[PDB]
């Protein structure tokens, strides 16, 4: 062709990601894709070796590259490059060589908030995390310019900007970067001190459904993905599922206290620390108990004790409460890869299955779902829908546990933390805190769990700590996960200026 008119799209400035307070988490930065028309390059061949030397490329490899695709009017010398480099090569004055301002994501907080934020690909398109989930919102409208081109394809003149580019829109996350840094630091230190393989920490606003912090280990630097494992990129809080074990006994207890058949001072005999359901044997971890009250059952995490309560009230009431607090249910966060886990239902709940559900096995949940459950319980039985985006207008919650029952369970979990034989390492200096330890087995390999909230008497914050496969001789949730809860809850309450309730 003697001439032709071609589409070139005006790229959009991709929307700024901030934290709830406007700290920048993902920032669109000027770069420049050095490109070339081979057809024009093919008539300045003595200029190539210098060009190559400034693209650092091998002289003969470069020249082979330009040769093979001589016909094409387009080739990328580099993708991205500062508006600095890009000029250093423009000032060469090589025929068929140009620079064109692009946008590249920078992530100022780096590894600290990688799983939540995720990242864009070579093309400034969301690929993981918030970047993908909210791509539409963040990506603007590419505009369009009609350009007249000579025989070779060199832009002679620009005819019209027919439709300008529209910038993408700012997104403010629920994340509080200050809590996120603290959670990140303490989860990393807890892994080191226990030689654990992995972990997750979630902090929630029990009043707004906002995720204030979501950190996992291992993590990666999104600014430098060069050499990086598939494992280190798992948002484990959202896309990994586990058996919550003893951390859902409190929901089994909500059911019990809602049935009308149980009150806290009621007694269950759990002797001799085991119980046969035909060929199946329920085993307590500790087996030096006969009579325990309902608080003791939680303090001892007695599987026998919670199974006998379950046989009494029925699996249906237990299933119903766990369903309503959202365990194994769709959170509606539309996070890429986000799991729903499994809350298995039954027409006929047999005995074995009644017991396993009640003591926290046979179901699988995310750390985010468990945090959300603990939020509902902390917010006086009222579940607010989860959000990763800042909540200005808090939606109506659903009352999923009676306020009075919620209040009783709150008081019992405060005792689990504060009473003799309790999870004393979960205590939070000059606050009342409430919560529940858990330990799962997966050749002994543990998952170590703590879920709780504070302040105990007027809750603000729900927190889950999950440490995968601690390596020292301590593996119990109350040993491994509780101290991280203590430290990160104490920090979060201070940072949000929450009044101490233990004076
Ligand atoms: B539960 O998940 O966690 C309890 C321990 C805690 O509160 O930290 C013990 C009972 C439940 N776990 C199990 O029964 C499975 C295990 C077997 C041996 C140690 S954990």
């Amino acid at each position: 062709p003697a001439r032709s008119v071609r589409h070139i799209a005006i790229p959009a400035h991709r929307g700024l990601i901030t934290d709830r307070n406007g700290e920048p988490l993902a920032v669109s930065t000027p770069v420049t894709t050095l490109w070339a028309n081979p057809k024009e390059l093919m008539t300045a061949k003595e200029r190539w070796p210098q060009l190559a030397a400034a693209l650092g490329q091998d002289t003969k490899l470069f020249a082979d590259r330009i040769e093979q695709n001589a016909e094409r009017e387009f080739i990328y010398l580099v993708r991205g490059l500062t508006p600095e480099q890009g000029e250093g090569v423009i000032a060469l004055k090589v025929p068929g060589v140009y620079s064109i301002e692009e946008f590249r994501r920078f992530y100022p907080a780096g590894e600290v908030v990688a799983h939540a934020v995720g990242f864009t690909d070579v093309d400034d398109r969301g690929r993981e995390g918030i970047e993908l989930a909210f791509d539409e919102w963040l990506a603007g409208v590419p505009g369009k310019r009609q350009v007249l081109k000579d025989r070779r394809g060199r832009v002679i003149k620009d005819v019209q900007v027919t439709k300008n580019a529209k910038p993408g829109k700012t997104l403010a996350l629920s994340i509080d970067l200050r809590l996120q840094y603290l959670a990140h630091r303490e989860l990393r230190n807890a892994l080191l001190e226990n030689g654990a393989k992995a972990g997750s920490l979630v902090i929630m606003d029990v009043k707004t459904g906002e995720i204030l912090a979501m950190t996992n280990q291992p993590t990666y630097n999104p600014n430098n993905r060069r050499n990086l494992q598939p494992a280190a990129m798992r948002n484990r809080a959202m896309i990994d599922v586990f058996e919550p074990g003893s951390t859902v006994k409190p929901f089994s207890m909500s059911a019990a206290l809602a049935s009308g058949r149980w009150k806290p001072s009621d007694i269950v005999d759990v002797y001799p620390g085991t119980l046969q359901i035909g060929r199946y044997t329920i085993r307590d971890v500790s087996r030096n108990s006969r009579q325990l009250d309902l608080t003791g059952i939680l303090i001892k995490s007695s599987n026998v004790g919670i199974s006998k309560i379950a046989f009494d009230i029925g699996a249906e009431s237990i299933y119903s409460v766990m369903q309503q607090v959202g365990l194994g249910q769709d959170t509606g966060l539309g996070f890429p890869g986000e799991r729903v886990g499994n809350l298995p239902n039954h027409r006929k709940w047999p005995k074995a299955e009644t017991a396993t559900l009640a003591y926290g096995y046979g179901l699988s949940v995310t750390a985010i779902q468990l945090a959300h459950a603990y939020a509902a319980l902390a917010n006086d039985g009222k579940s607010v829908p989860l959000s990763m985006t800042r909540v200005d207008r808090v939606p109506d919650g659903v009352q999923v546990i009676s306020p009075e029952v919620a209040s009783t369970v709150q008081g019992m979990l405060q005792q689990v933390v504060e009473a003799q034989g309790g999870v004393f390492r979960a205590q939070v200096p000059g606050y009342h805190a409430a919560g529940k330890s858990g330990t799962a087995r997966k050749e002994n390999a543990y998952r170590s769990l703590f879920a709780g909230f504070a302040p105990a008497t007027d809750p603000r914050i729900a927190m889950v700590v999950v440490i995968d496969e601690p390596s020292k001789a301590g593996y119990f949730g109350g040993l491994v996960s509780a101290p991280v809860f203590s430290k990160v809850m104490a920090g979060a309450l201070r940072l949000m200026n929450v009044p101490p309730d233990n004076l």
